[PDB]
DNA sequence: TATGTACAACCGAACGTTCCATAGCTATTATATACACAGCGTGCT
């Protein structure tokens, strides 16, 4: 995106991820990295230790914290202190977290400059309109009976795999595919994700996947 | 505090056979000459 929208020459851009760790040697350049590769404290590899020293030694002029709703976490906030910078910007669509650490952003990166409405940009053609829906798949009699006895932690897997949900997902997928739509099926539970994918013969992605 | 989930690190060529082109040898006739050799025929024993 940086290359496409502005005239940033590729020579001055270095991506510090788990794959490649080379750093730009030109006087002034750009580093696009991740919190996991910059907030680590205990164990850094030899290849990743020179890069971190390269980041720390120089006095940067600007830091862009994408998805800044995770910076006030227990350890991610450490990067805001270690990295030297005279300007800090936070970019996030959602500025909410379950705990009370959201307010910590004030003394980490500063105040909230601007906010934008969602419907205003939707009616102006800048973002798409969505008809949100919530389908009620009544649990079948057989599955439901077990839901009463089982404990909290297993009850989750029980009400995620009820057959009616399989039928509803299969019907919607077929209906929208006929409409020439590209569908995404989210699932935080990996076992259900694999079971659904192998049952419908569709690709799936989860945490164990190589980049 | 515990459990999920996520992330980072440790195959050639020699020889043989046939085909043009030029020049030279072979055979025949006559004659004188004379030598050596290979025959045939007649008398002797």
């Amino acid at each position: 995106q940086f290359l496409q929208w502005c005239t940033l020459q590729p020579e001055n851009c270095a991506v510090f991820t788990s794959d490649n760790k080379e750093m730009f040697q030109t006087e002034s350049g750009l580093v696009v990295s991740t919190y996991s590769m910059v907030a680590n404290t205990r164990n850094r590899s030899h290849d990743s230790q020179k890069v971190m020293d390269f980041l720390t030694g120089r006095e940067w002029g600007f830091i862009i914290l994408d998805e800044v709703h995770v910076v006030p976490a227990a350890m991610f906030r450490r990067v805001v202190s270690t990295i030297a910078a005279h300007a800090k910007l936070g970019l996030t669509a959602t500025l909410v977290r379950e705990d009370d650490k959201i307010g910590d952003l004030n003394f980490l990166i500063g105040p909230k400059l601007y906010e934008a409405n969602w419907m205003e940009l939707s009616q102006k053609g800048h973002i798409a309109n969505v008809q949100c829906a919530e389908v009620w798949c009544p649990m079948t009699a057989e599955f439901y009976q077990e839901y009463l006895r089982e404990t909290a932690r297993k009850r989750m897997l029980l009400y995620i795999m009820n057959p009616t949900k399989f039928q509803a997902c299969q019907f919607l997928i077929q209906y929208h595919e006929r409409r020439g739509d590209k569908i995404i099926v989210f699932s935080d539970n990996v076992y259900a994700l694999q079971e659904y994918a192998l049952k419908m013969g569709k690709p799936f992605i989860y945490g164990s996947t190589p980049q």
